[PDB]
Parts: structure tokens; C-alpha cells; sequence
């Protein structure tokens, strides 16, 4: 992969659909990813993903079909200084555009959900999540969501994270089944882009409707 400094082949966006949540990393001494996904359907679509470099100098990668894609840091993105990422998608004759992730690619770690084990309990009025540092990743902004059968999902603060072991306050639902995940951010200053959501926690009603 190299990318390539040339204006790309399609006009400029003007839509509902389209690229979204595009995240960026490191994964070897010298190979970096960025991955992301798409809304709306996918037939004919294909996907670019774009850099501006801080000069102003602009290039692009051809990614076909793929929502991820791998290249190394002789491809012509700066890895070492700060860069501007984002995804523009060719869908049913028309452009589409990611949001931008603003990032020094090199110190840019691939931070994961909590993987394994979340323990659950109660505490007064609330629930406490508890789970292991994911190795290696310790320091991070820690964010959740919760619904409900019937309602949606809606999203909370967990607060910052720096040890071993991370935890999380959500609100408790005594009447309803209530679901959570959870999802973790890098610490700093190089950028940070949210992890994918975790496996559910899953806690049912204590206390559900019965008959009088």
C-alpha cells in the first residue's frame, strides 16, 4: 500500500449514509491499521481512506470493499508527527465522508473493550462494573451504554482509569432486564479513537411485575 498524492477519482461529498468511527493504530514495529465501518447498504460501495499531512499535502488509499486496511510507514503518512485521517465512501454515484481522527499514528495503541470476565454488583441505587485491565492498556477514558426491551441505548461517563483492575457505576433497573457494554479510549495526547463495544452485560429484573 502507498498512498497516493494525486486528487482521487470521484467529486467531493455534498447524505444519511456512509463511513463512520474510523480508528487507527499501530500493530507491529512498522505496520499500522485503520478500520471502520459503514452505514446503510453496501452494494457497489467502496471506500478510500484519506490523509492530510500537517504541510497540507493530501493523499489517498484505495480500499475497494474492505472497511480496513494495513500499510507501513514507508507508504507516505507521517507516523511520528500528527496527521488527519478520515474515510470517504463512493455510494450510488455520490460521495461520502467519515468524521476526521486528528492522531500521531506511532504512539496510536489498538485499545480493546473489557475481554473476559465483567463482574456486576450492586451498590445502593446503582450497579458497579468491575473487570481486568485489558494487558497493556492501562490508562483510559471508559465510557458505557445501557437499554432496556423497550428503550434504546443511551450512553454514560465511567470516568478515567489508570490501574490493574477498571470499574464503572451504571444505573439500576430493580423492575426490568437491564443490558450494558462498555467501551475504553487511550489516555494522552498522541489522538484516541473509542474501542468496539464489549460483549453485554446482562442483569435481569430483581424485581419484576407480578400479579395482586
Amino acid at each position: 500500500s502507498e498512498c497516493c498524492f494525486q486528487d482521487p477519482p470521484y467529486p467531493d461529498a455534498d447524505s444519511a449514509s456512509g463511513p463512520r468511527d474510523l480508528r487507527c493504530y499501530r500493530i507491529s514495529s512498522d505496520r499500522y491499521e485503520c478500520s471502520w465501518q459503514y452505514e446503510g447498504p453496501t452494494a457497489g460501495v467502496s471506500h478510500f481512506l484519506r490523509c492530510c499531512l500537517s504541510s497540507g499535502r493530501c493523499c489517498y488509499f484505495a480500499a475497494g470493499s474492505a472497511t480496513r486496511l494495513q500499510f507501513s510507514d514507508q507508504a507516505g503518512v507521517s507516523v511520528l508527527y500528527t496527521v488527519t485521517l478520515w474515510v470517504e465512501s463512493w455510494a450510488r454515484n455520490q460521495t461520502e465522508k467519515s468524521p476526521e481522527v486528528t492522531l500521531q499514528l506511532y504512539n496510536s495503541v489498538k485499545y480493546e473493550p473489557p475481554l473476559g470476565d465483567i463482574k456486576v454488583s450492586k451498590l445502593a441505587g446503582q450497579l458497579r462494573m468491575e473487570w481486568e485491565t485489558p494487558d497493556n492498556q492501562v490508562g483510559a477514558e471508559v465510557q458505557f451504554r445501557h437499554r432496556t426491551p423497550s428503550s434504546p441505548w443511551k450512553l454514560g461517563d465511567c470516568g478515567p482509569q489508570d490501574d490493574d483492575t477498571e470499574s464503572c457505576l451504571c444505573p439500576l433497573e430493580m423492575n426490568v432486564a437491564q443490558e450494558f457494554q462498555l467501551r475504553r479510549r487511550q489516555l494522552g495526547s498522541q489522538g484516541s479513537s473509542w474501542s468496539k463495544w464489549s460483549s453485554p452485560v446482562c442483569v435481569p429484573p430483581e424485581n419484576p411485575p407480578q400479579p395482586h
